[PDB]
């Protein structure tokens, strides 16, 4: 296949809020702001669009996931375990605590949205 | 060293199985893959949706990019009696070019096009 | 890596014939002229970009990957339209295609010489 | 019933050697490979060029899609290395981006290259 996935629009109770802990903790420039959307541009030609929404927002199992360096896993994982973020191993968040070595990488899922890092 | 990638994100809709089919059959994709309990769709740009059964509202949509030929295919089809807009807000029941459509879960997605001189 | 190839220039001696060609043989719409370029869009988000100025040295070409059903059909065109054929991007061995590497492939000249290939 | 797309286009330069080392370097691509006569640059949307030996004509370049952190990135390095740019493809303003953005300049062996954006 050729298609590709351009953007998608994730709801958050807090679009502002979400997008620059992202940026911050992904290591991304400030992210831009268009219309109802705080945007996170990511390497491979795609973007979240972060919008403000009061209802649901996210459940477990479901995550947004981040395909990283593991030297961006190392240091990201760092500020994880040094500002207090509540992490876990799995994607029902079972497991806080531990990372794991799924595909002999690493990954942590964390925070309301619901993420996962991993390389 | 590599740049941070988008590599997969969930998408909760009433019928994983509806979802994945429609949107394999309609942006030409293989058969969606099953997997605990999501039906998994890959695209090219190294990024994957992975549908869920639960229980989307605009302007919240997912935008896929194609060709200008693979477009005209596409809404060609969309020959049919799919509901369409040429807007993320469903206020104009096409406008590079994009339209916007709901899959049978009521998940909103979007075409569009990037040609050169876009 | 996640870096794309957006657009590449293609220098041939006639730009209008060369993409239009390409276009008919390879199934796409009629190219659209930018600028100073004919514009052939392919499906994984590139484009060739013809220009006036050969444009190309043996082996050099430029290879469209194709279904099988649509590799069948466009070297149908090709022999139904006496258009020279090599199974070689060396243009060696006329006539022929491969089927190297588990898959199936053919090269060919547009109207300006510029070196072609096709594959499945 | 794929649709058509660019798999490779094998790119004309002095040195290839320079050439792909030089574009994998600054693109942050894998080192590359050497088939038969090739150094071959894998990119991200399933196309790939093939440096071989020729020993550039504006406004004739490839052009390189990244995000907008990767574009600052490179465009940095860029300008601390002293390798001379210019905003338009005919290189009629040099030293400076245009605004997605984009800059244009050439490889050592003189391939004329650009990096682009498309945000959102
Ligand atoms: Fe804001
Ligand atoms: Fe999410
Ligand atoms: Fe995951
Ligand atoms: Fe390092
Ligand atoms: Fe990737
Ligand atoms: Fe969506
Ligand atoms: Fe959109
Ligand atoms: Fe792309
Ligand atoms: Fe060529
Ligand atoms: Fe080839
Ligand atoms: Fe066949
Ligand atoms: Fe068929
Ligand atoms: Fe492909
Ligand atoms: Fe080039
Ligand atoms: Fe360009």
């Amino acid at each position: 296949m050729a298609v590709e996935l351009n953007h998608t629009i994730v709801l958050v109770k807090d679009k502002d809020a979400s997008a620059t802990f992202m940026a911050d903790l992904l290591g991304l420039p400030k992210p831009k702001e268009m219309g109802p959307f705080a945007v996170l541009q990511l390497a491979n030609d795609v973007s979240i669009l972060f919008m403000d929404f009061r209802g649901e927002g996210d459940i477990v199992p479901g995550h947004c996931a981040f395909l990283i360096s593991d030297e961006e896993f190392d240091q990201i994982f760092g500020r994880i375990r040094e500002g207090g973020i509540e992490h876990w191993a799995d994607q029902y968040h079972r497991e806080p605590g531990r990372i794991n070595d799924r595909d002999g990488g690493r990954g942590v899922f964390f925070e309301g949205h619901n993420m996962e890092i991993m390389t």
